[PDB]
DNA sequence: GCGATCAGG
DNA sequence: GCTGATCGCA
């Protein structure tokens, strides 16, 4: 049954084809500057395995691997062109991507190495990678026989799939989804990736200094007020504490035991001073374990830098995912929080941060989708969308909406934008379901064309099996006929979210592309650092600056173009932080 | 490994 | 509503 392959020792003109599946191993999970263990090329000629050490310090083959024209198909190539990257070696002609081919087609298979993607199409001839390279303490290079033969094998797969993934992405009409916005985006994200954000580590060490000593002196002072010491960071414990030791009345219980989440403690705090604290506790804990030790953990010690990697095709959304570290996620709501962006830099003398992030892009979608005559109006007027909510659902003036009043619209248009339930929504507002309900009636007597958008595609989603977006991006819902109330209800909204979200992803995916294309035409040395969702991040020299307020807004508001403008809003300073 | 927690959009 | 990082405890 074994797969038939030359092992090569030196490179051959066959090998470099203008057509072949190529494989650029890389094992270690973050591939920042990570070894490249083996190499596997299958083309018209044959199958050939090819030692890195050998391959890499060969002239041809680094020439064919940049030469745009000679095309290969692979799976995450966004992982081998970064990895080359950093041994200073362009990666070009990638015409297919096997992993962003298979998250088109079904981003809920999870598929995460080759043998899940060709599984997808009763191709079972290769080994899973976790089974050929273990896992955990255990995870590691096999022998080069049994490597050499998987790399092969993972070529072999890529060379014979192909064909039908690109067929099938013809008919779902995602044929254009992959080739002109996911493919061309991954190797954006890959520069990204490798440029990294520069971070001031002393600025980082400064602030836990300050944090550890106003944790001690919080921890000191819970102590005192519950009379003993124990572990804050113990539910558990602290439970004890709350709830025995205090008596603080039990509003919400989890599945294993007492609810000590913020959301209740804010509740408790009234009876006693020691909920404070924890809340307090909880704060400065947070930033001094995820955001400044977590942090300081994957700075690179030689050029002081974070590359984080930008998960392209896990979202069901269409949405980006960043890791090691999240880049998504550093705090801003809180001034205390948001100062950690202090530490986030320009990477070069005499360069600034820019930031420019798209106002209100879901409702803006949602609009446009459900062709709403009154939420059409109120972008068109660029009015406060959640003054003009309030307006509308409690029937009054502007003048007359209240602070409470806005901030009850707010939730139920983040409601909207996430597609949360009504208890969701309840919990968010602390009242009842019923009241919560109450709102979101309001809500559709105001914009009715969102309510029969939301009813179409609902019965959408029942009849076809699945959802789409202004780009084409798709999301099965098979749980939409459960006869489950809650399993069916999470199904129907997500048929209501996802062409909003989704499309909302492909517009920002369409703009990256966009603005690359433009800063490149203009030679501007400006280059993207962070996608966060709804904005982008780039650092660029303070002499770009002027030049980058015009062209940037205006490449993502014309993206796309839908029934009403976009708007995006930007700003620029010395670090993140100041970029407000 | 996994629940409980909390950060962002 | 989701994804990722942390912690404590299995
Ligand atoms: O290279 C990113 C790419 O690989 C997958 C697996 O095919 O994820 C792996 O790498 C990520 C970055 O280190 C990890 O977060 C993830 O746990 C690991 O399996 C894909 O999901 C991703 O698109
Ligand atoms: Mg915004």
């Amino acid at each position: 049954a074994k797969m038939a392959f030359t092992l090569a020792d030196r490179v051959t003109e066959e090998m470099l084809a203008d057509k072949a599946a190529l494989v650029v191993e890389v094992v270690e999970e973050n591939y920042h500057d990570a070894p490249i263990v083996g190499i596997a090329v299958v083309n018209e000629h044959g199958r050939f395995f090819l030692r890195p050490e050998t391959a890499l310090a060969d002239p041809q083959f680094v020439a064919w691997l940049g030469d745009e024209t000679k095309k290969k198909s692979m799976f995450d190539s966004k992982r081998a062109a970064v990895a080359l990257k950093w041994k200073g070696i362009e990666l070009c002609g990638v015409s297919f991507d096997l992993l962003l081919a298979a998250y088109l087609l079904d981003p809920a298979q999870g598929v995460d190495d080759v043998a899940a993607a060709a599984k997808m199409k009763q191709y079972e001839a290769v080994r899973p990678d976790e089974a050929v390279y273990g896992k955990g303490a255990k995870r590691a290079v096999p022998d080069e026989p049994v490597l050499a033969e998987h790399l092969v094998r993972k070529a072999a797969a890529i060379w014979e799939l192909e064909r039908p993934f690109l067929d099938e992405l013809r008919r779902n009409e995602q044929d254009r989804l992959l080739v002109e916005l996911e493919q061309p985006l991954s190797s954006i994200l890959a520069e990204m990736e490798f440029a990294g954000v520069k971070v001031d580590t002393k600025r980082l060490e400064q602030m836990g200094k300050e944090l550890a000593e106003q944790l001690g002196t919080v921890e000191q002072r819970i102590y005192e007020l519950a009379g003993q010491e124990f572990n804050i960071n113990s539910p558990k414990q602290l439970g004890v504490i709350l709830f025995e030791k205090l008596q603080l009345p039990v509003l919400k219980k989890t599945k294993t035991g007492y609810s000590t989440s913020a959301d209740v403690l804010e509740k408790l705090a009234p009876y006693h001073e020691i909920v404070e604290n924890i809340l307090h506790y909880r704060q400065l804990g947070k930033l001094q374990s995820t955001y400044i030790e977590g942090l300081l953990k994957v700075v690179r010690p030689d050029t002081k830098k974070v590359h984080t990697i930008f998960n392209q095709a896990l979202t069901q959304t269409g949405r980006l995912s960043s890791t090691e570290p999240n880049l998504q996620n550093i705090p801003i709501r809180l001034e205390e929080g948001r100062k950690i962006r202090q530490a986030f830099v320009p990477s070069e003398s005499d360069w600034l941060i820019f930031a420019a992030d798209y106002s209100q892009i879901e409702l803006r979608v949602l609009a446009h989708i459900a062709e709403d005559d009154n939420l059409m109006e109120a972008f068109r007027r660029d009015l406060d969308i959640h003054t003009k909510t309030a307006m509308d659902i409690f029937q009054v003036s502007e003048d007359e909406v209240t602070p409470n009043m806005r901030r009850q619209a707010k939730a139920v248009n983040f409601g909207i934008v996430y597609g949360i339930s009504d208890y969701g929504l309840a919990q968010n507002l602390n009242i009842s379901r019923k009241e919560a309900a109450e709102f979101i009636e309001r809500y559709f007597e105001s914009f009715p064309g969102v309510k029969r958008y939301m009813e179409n595609i609902v019965q959408e989603a029942k009849q076809k099996g699945y959802v789409t977006t202004l780009l084409h991006r798709r999301r099965y819902l098979p749980d939409i006929t459960s006869r489950n109330f809650n399993v069916r209800s999470f199904a129907e909204r997500m048929a209501m979210n996802t062409p909003i979200q989704g499309s909302a992803a492909d517009i920002i995916k369409k703009a990256m592309i966009d603005l690359n294309a433009r800063l490149k035409e203009e030679r501007l040395q400006a280059h993207l650092l962070l996608q966060v969702h709804d904005e982008l991040i780039l650092e660029a020299p303070k002499e770009e600056m002027e030049r980058l307020c015009r062209l940037v807004p205006e490449v993502m508001e014309q993206a796309v173009t839908l029934r009403v403008p976009l708007k995006v809003d930007y700003h620029y300073g010395s670090t993140w932080y100041d970029a407000k």
